[PDB]
């Protein structure tokens, strides 16, 4: 956990060396309290005004009134009314990555996703062990920003547990307010979200490597590079 | 087989309870004869003016003049010249689904496909056993409208056979004129089209669940949620 | 290796019979020297001005300064400044295919990709054995144009080796200047690029079959045939 808006020093003296050594980097106090609170207010307002999905279907029985649903999501561009501070976070994330370019592995980052805002509703659901990009879709770095004030995992659960490749250990990350996490999106970092027993919010952006994305366009072929005659 | 343009009673008293109990619902006389005949005329005109593909490649030998092809398709938005009544069918299907919303399982339907018009040419080809959505691409309900007047499966074949999960039985559906079929698109309903020995037309729309579709955008990643820096 | 801008005779007397018999067709002197040299100049200028990716990641060790990268690519529409002659090549390829239509197997070609320009940097990397379209994504014909003057595979490597299905033999194709290659994109033609020890350029376009592409839209579902309610 390194310590932070100014961040070139953070990128060059902490994020780049940490990513190249461990593949997992945690920055605490990324935006500061005023800004982090504004983002949390925007995300709660999206939740309270019904902009999230109903949640991943976790258990489906004969009676659909008992169906259990987990993580809820919404995709945010950063330009929508009421999402301007999420947009500021995304710009901040983008400036950090730009300052790392050419220094994160041998990747050359040239694109990203929209922001994926996730809400674990606090009903004991988590997210199963997975790899974000197991099949070469172009995503090289996962970046998550957490929004949960005074989170106490001893009673609320919700820890991100990463299983770094080749090492016999876990890396456990609490989803703390104003924490920014980076990790390699491929099979080097399988991970899971342990059951959350309180409402838990996070915002994820994935960053794309230019070479991997260019050749993915053949595999994930759409109309895309398909055109008329 | 329930019985039908007015249809809120049909949705609430038949379609919703049948889908939640059996996963497979058949509505006969959905649009009535005048309208059903107009749709059939539009589809035959698309066929006769060459708008369908040449058909699924079924057998490919050394000599391509003998290649066997099966089902032919065309994708219809519903706004094209000469497709206005298909467009009316799609609007009718959409109004029905809207009246079911929140009541079909725990799904929240927020999108659909264009209409897939299919023609089995009558040369003994059918469609192999499959699941429509086996990998979580967002499609929750399959809706098929049939256009075949006086169909007699005893001589023309072409029955849809569904293999509902967990039950040791078949559900056999004849592709009858003005019949509308609903079934869950996932692995609950593997199905096949038995060999058709007469020209057989159907129109399919798939309906998307909001949560499943939102998270599919990560799996089926395109430029999509991918954007520039 | 048949012999060539005029080419209807080439399509009808050589390409069509060769593709239907062998699945692999080589045309030498396709555009002639003046035009081929102009294309090579355009491709080298894209390389020299940094328009290619950094190359397929081949070896990734703990230290990313030693990472080995292979083939570099760029996607070209044919209308960009400085790509007009690539655009002429693409138009030439498209006119040839149009003159074959209905005669290549039972396919009906109705679309293509943008041009994929590839550069093997000459560092001993090649491309592993693969099939271009193994899963039914609509691509029926692969068309490659080579740009390498006085290529000598005895010292530079870089041969395309195809492993035609059912036959116990290789088909070895040198990546010669102004050579145009056609082959079926599916599992009939697994192939590899043997290690290249000099800079090696090629331009690939894939051609889509109408039926296979229409039904791929269901499998590779995007927002695509997905639309709002
Ligand atoms: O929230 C966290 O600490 C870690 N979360 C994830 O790893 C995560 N990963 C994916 Cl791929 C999805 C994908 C969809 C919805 C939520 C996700 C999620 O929370
Ligand atoms: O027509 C029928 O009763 C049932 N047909 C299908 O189940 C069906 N399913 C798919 Cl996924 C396709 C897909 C492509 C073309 C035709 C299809 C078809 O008829
Ligand atoms: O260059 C050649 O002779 C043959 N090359 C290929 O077969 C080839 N195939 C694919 Cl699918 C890719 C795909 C991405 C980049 C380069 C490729 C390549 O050179
Ligand atoms: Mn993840
Ligand atoms: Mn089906
Ligand atoms: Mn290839």
């Amino acid at each position: 956990n390194g310590q932070t808006l100014p961040a070139l020093k953070l990128a060059l003296e902490y994020i780049v060396p940490c990513m190249n050594k461990h593949g997992i980097c945690v920055v605490d106090d990324f935006l500061g309290k005023e800004t982090g609170q504004q983002i949390g207010d925007e995300v709660r307002a999206l939740h309270d005004t019904g902009k999230f999905t109903d949640g991943q279907l976790v258990s489906q029985k004969s009676d659909s009134s008992k169906d259990i649903r987990g993580d809820k999501i919404t995709w945010i561009e950063g330009k929508e009314p009421g999402c301007e501070t999420i947009g500021l976070l995304m710009s901040s994330m983008d400036d950090l990555i730009r300052h790392c370019n050419g220094k994160l592995g041998s990747y050359k980052i040239n694109g990203r996703t929209k922001a994926m805002v996730a809400c674990y509703p606090g009903n004991g659901t988590g997210y199963v062990r997975h790899v974000d990009n197991p099949n070469g879709d172009g995503r090289c770095v996962t970046c998550i920003y957490y929004l949960n004030k005074d989170w106490d995992a001893k009673v609320s659960g919700g820890i991100l547990r990463i299983f770094p490749e080749g090492k016999a250990q876990f890396a456990d990350i609490e989803p703390k307010f104003d924490r920014l996490l980076f990790f390699w999106s491929d099979r080097r970092n399988p991970h899971e979200v342990q059951p959350a027993y309180a409402t838990r919010y996070a915002i994820t952006v994935w960053y794309f490597d230019a070479d991997e994305t260019a050749r993915a366009k053949v595999k994930y072929l759409t109309g895309g590079v398909r055109v008329e005659l």
